[PDB]
């Protein structure tokens, strides 16, 4: 994706970040961005094309998809990566002080916590192959099916553990400093 | 997208911009461009492919789509990002004075206001899954359906709040300076 | 698109161009190229896929498309951007004198005028959703339909106004110098 | 396309090439490569998808396509651009003498002549929308249809005139030097 | 893929890595990444589109695919390349000592062993064209078919031998140092 | 149809019927029965098969047919022929007196009047090719089409005039006797 | 139908039947048989062909039909006409005494009562256009639709009133004799 | 068809008809009825099923059929056979005098003349395979096709010559008597 | 069906048959023939048309039907009615003695017993809607479905009870005489 | 078919016909009528339904059928049976003299000769499975296929031999008498 | 079928036939005609409709059917019943002598033998569900499938045994007389 400029700015930040902070930044780039672009994008690229429902109603398919997946997991992770990354960028902008660092890491922690709990609220880290829905065009609660469920929950769990690791790094850095 | 050259020129501008102006430029790149290219493009990429209407008339589908979405939200945001960004480029061109800065920020403010109000006029920040249309080939006001409505209104609201934030930054910078 | 090398050469030209000429070059890159690649390409990318005609004849669709759109608007704009840009490149090649500058700007003006009038001749800046055609495989003047007509005429008008602005810049620079 | 490395090497050649030779190199990059990648690729990208023939035989379509277009025009132009460009690369390799220059330009001239005459032999610079073919699976000389014929012959003619211009440049440079 | 930044960091590591370690890093980039992106991606890009099963049930296809391929081989290799590469990045981060080197190479060895044995557990390096499955929507153990089985097992075997070579390099480096 | 037994009984009645009554009985057999069986049956035999509506909803077609034609015209005429014929059969049963004859002819007159006015109430002797309906599965008042409308209204008018002739015969016989 | 022989035997019975009994026999032949063969047969002849359900499951349609209509109304009326008619045939067989007549008419009465109440039990004289069913292949209680519902309930009501009339005739004959 | 009773009555008439009148009655039964039922019915039985039009509009087919064939030729001949036959039946009814015979034959002559001229008015004894129609749902005068045109015009001509023969017989009988 | 001649011969037999034998003959005609022709024929007339199986294999449907129903129940009943009826015809042929009567009734009894037990062997008086079959073209024991199962088992049971009644009549006549 | 009345009249003729003439009449009824109705009708009943041509043009099928079979063989035989039979009917009409008999048999002979030679002219007693046709909607002489060719030529040959036998009988009767 | 007249003539023959000959005539009517019309006709009525072959070639189906079944078994039995019955009709014609009887029975015997052996030659009393054919449009010996194979071979065997019984009757009558 169009990640060159952000990568440039964050690589500039890597000079001023703490050693643990460098580890966190590398966790971000190596895992969240690389996996999201390289692997996840191809997984979810056929999220709606292969979402075949049972009824031959015309509109039930995309409506029931929308209900099942209000926002796609990739989108939520793009927003999450950006939101969690942004405090670091704000801090370098100030640098280009310690209280600012504490505030920015706390923001990262709180936003990433908000994202893992919101994601759990929408889907509890376990896509199921089946979704029975009852939107208006869909008659009598038709059962619709999902594409690559297992692989999608694998990446969900993976990225959730990555976010938990980022939280561990941030709070341990906090208590440390 | 083909954003390398623009990014280069605006990064050159970042030297001369005010600190708040740097914050605004970063808001632009980090959120509007990155989200528009990375996330929104994949969302709207199946905007017409999955716009299934109910009638089996041949031409009703694309006509009713066109009526529903005269111009796609992504396109409007590409034009908006470019138009709002352009005054900054004009200012650096002059630099490569204070009155010029005031004029350019006022232009940014007014254009971005024009875009949020025009966008609201076309669609009031809430895509609905259903659109009943009555174009000529479409007989007897057939009801047609939209793809990923919820996710699209989420990005609409998101980018609308981002534009409101850009307006806050610009007017606070104005009153400040 | 494969615009890096051209951008490099024209950015080299930006050193020797006049201040108004720099404004023109920026108008070119910021609007014509960026919009053509970023926005227009996705618009016209489903120009033939979604061009559904009414008859169930096998060959009427693509023939009637070809008659309706002899050359796609994007193609004409790629050729126009290249042709209008080329005199500047010729001038830098000479630089790497005033009469040469006058000749090159006149060429730009005349070619861009030729393109706006040719484009108007083919389509008068207003795509209509309907096109009745009478090619040989198409029997009895079947009515065929177009994809995203409104959005396409919006970009047509937009780029036409951009070309008119480029003409204003070039002739005002001429009278100026 | 993957033209960065070639562009680098030829840009290195541009230092040692004659002024007319620089004009030729720019003609190459600005027109043949940029148009082939930016415009032609999207034109021919639906060359077989939209090649609908009349019979409901299973295999007639792709066979008759293959007969009609033994090799695609884009492919022939990729090979032509590479073959005609290669002598210049050979010359810089020697540089990194006058007789070598004469031999290389003669090679360019002869190869480009060979390509325009071969292309004319296969198709005489005028794609027609119809192609009646009589391959084995196709029964009783079915008439098949082509996608975007007019636009394709426009680019054919365009690139043919570009090749004629390259021949003019090369032979005038020859007689000159 | 989005491998530029990782490549930059690992190329920086290549200065501090041992000569055998440089050989290992080159094995990684030249074979695993280049093949995974350049060749494998196009192979598996039609993994579900062309996975045609026999029944005309609506949902059996994607469910049975998911059972057959819980996670795609490409995804597992992206995760494997990243996981095995990460210890090197951790080591350079420390550098930017010998015990650290030993720990990192042991981690690489153990993770890559874990990946080859896990991959064997899921699929024993031999995709078969047929997969009979008995998920709920699939009635009476329908036999479903796979796309490009032979080519996929060829790349599986290839990359498995590459991983075995990486293990040889790592353990020989270990015993050596 | 299974009209042999009824014909036998009515032919037995023809001995006792009045001369005008014989004319009426012959009008019945020659026109109403013969046309209903021989001609009308083949007309209405494709009444629902060829009732193609516009929407691709599954159930709209037969529902909208049912609304349009609650009972088929043939059925109503079978019931009408039987009901109007029955008084004659009752009279022969009594024969096998004058007051009975008067009562039976009055019954015939009143029932046939009831049938022509009821038929007019349902459809006013003019089937139109189009019927817009708004039943529940049919969305947004889809327009559905009818098979052989003109021929059906021709037979409707024909049989209506035949019933009017039967009324003329019955009342003139009444006033006569 | 194959009603000639039965009609012959019952016509032979008409000599020995009571005058009211002749009226009943004529009610039978004129209405139940003639309508069942002439009119009803064409109505129910497309009972399953046009029974379109909503789901695209393969087997839901005919299963749900079977549940909705365990036995077709025509079949039940063929069995009813035969069963109610049979006592008369038994009586003529004895003739070819008064107690026998009483027993046979009582049998007719009781069987016809049994048929009207059984028919009401299966369907309460009112076919509805919709039938939601939940058989095994039908998933999530799909709603299926019926052909010519209104006309079918009209004939149901008609024949039910005819059976009530036959009961009136039989019991009044009983009390009379 | 249900021609037994009519045949019985006309066979009864054959006793009282003149010798030439017997020849006419036999012409009627042997040719018009036998051919209409035995041969023509199977010809026109697929008149609408195989009436395939070119457009993929839903309703154009049956509408354009209706316009092309307002009433089917068989129907017109059933009505014609009945109308022309009826005067004979009226005459036997009177018999069961010479002036009556003259009036009835004149009626036969005039009605049959009316039918041949009306039939010519609708279709001039020459069905063509093609019928371009322009009803409302049919867009842009689509060309529709007819089933068994040649065979249908053969029977049309045949029966027209038979009617001309009946006219010859009737008028020669007239002048004779 | 073509039952007139057989009915004639058996009606001739009815003169010589015993009173109980007349009752049996009437049971035959009134129930087995009339129901088989009038009702059952329409039931089984869509036995294969609506036998939809689940797989999209081409040949599985009719093969699995054939396995499920080796011979249709109607056919078996036509053969049974003929075989059981034939001894009576043989006896009249002899008449046109008592030992012959005993032999013929015993034959009727034994054949009808053979038919009820054979029918039970093939299908145990209970058609189920589902039939899983494993013929060669059918892959992996696909489950296929049957049309009107309930109604078919109702007629099966009905006719089985009728055959049991015929056996009761025959053996009671035997013991009687 | 509706052959009862004709059969009655010809059976009446059988009294007055010569012994050889009775043999001819029986040849007619036993073979031509019985086979035409009983066997041929079911053969040709799917003459157009199963006439599948190769092109996916809409109208080529029925047009090419019409060209291939201008009039169906059954129709020609119905007309032939009627025309050849009619002279006998004319003769009985005269009877109800010897010169009349000679004239009628000569007419039979000449008409039947005309029919066998006309039939040969249209099709030379050998239907082939393939018919390449070049009507207007059919493009480039598509090859179309016929249903049950072998069986149809078997009946053609059969009936041709029957007509030759009728000619033998008629001319031998002539020379005899 | 149209068997009334033949039945009349053969019933007239039954007076003059020998007692064993009456048994043979009854075997004919009761079994061959009744089964052929009543049962077999419905079996073979879907002989080509449900003959689904595997290839998606357009013409392979009906061609391969024709090869598999040159003439349908029903047709062969109609011809056989007529041919074997005809000698009896010839004999009554003579009656209306003993040597004639012997000649006619010998003809019956020889023709029926010819038919059973010809039928065996075409198909050896065992329809198989599969028929691999290699006609021209059918490519690479595709395997096609047959409808109701088992039931068809059951009737084949049945009627073959009936013909063997007719042969037994005829030759035993011969030796007897």
């Amino acid at each position: 994706g169009d990640w060159s400029f952000l990568g440039n700015i964050l690589e500039e930040v890597n000079e001023h970040s703490t050693v643990i902070g460098r580890v966190w930044l590398t966790v971000l780039f190596i895992f969240r961005i690389l996996i999201l672009g390289t692997a996840a994008d191809f997984v979810w690229g056929d999220e709606q094309s292969d979402f075949v429902c049972n009824t031959q109603q015309p509109g039930c398919e995309n409506v029931c998809y929308d209900e099942a997946f209000p926002i796609s997991h990739i989108r939520l992770w793009v927003l999450q990566i950006i939101f969690v990354s942004t405090p670091s960028l704000v801090y370098v902008g100030h640098a280009v002080l310690l209280r600012t660092y504490v505030c920015h890491i706390i923001f990262k922690t709180l936003f990433e916590v908000g994202f893992i709990v919101g994601h759990y609220f929408l889907y509890g880290f376990r896509i199921l192959p089946l979704y029975r829905c009852s939107r208006w065009p869909c008659p009598n609660v038709v059962d619709c099916f999902v594409s690559r469920p297992t692989e999608k929950t694998i990446f969900i769990l993976f990225m959730l553990s990555v976010a938990s690791v980022s939280l561990f790094l941030n709070i341990l850095e906090m208590s440390h400093l």
